[PDB]
């Protein structure tokens, strides 16, 4: 699945993870760890949310 940061726009991209803060390819959101934060802008998991209907 993909997640938008709904402040500046950044996609989490599952597939992606986030290898330079730590987070391999294949990490679901849910389990990015709590204090993780959008690469881009610092925000919270709260401010994310899912693109699915
Ligand atoms: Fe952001």
């Amino acid at each position: 699945a993909k997640w938008v940061c709904k402040i500046c726009g950044y996609i989490y991209d599952e597939d992606a993870g986030d290898p330079d803060n730590g987070i391999s390819p294949g990490t679901k959101f849910e389990e990015l760890p709590d204090d993780w934060v959008c690469p881009i802008c610092g925000a919270p998991k709260s401010e994310f949310e899912k693109l699915e209907d």
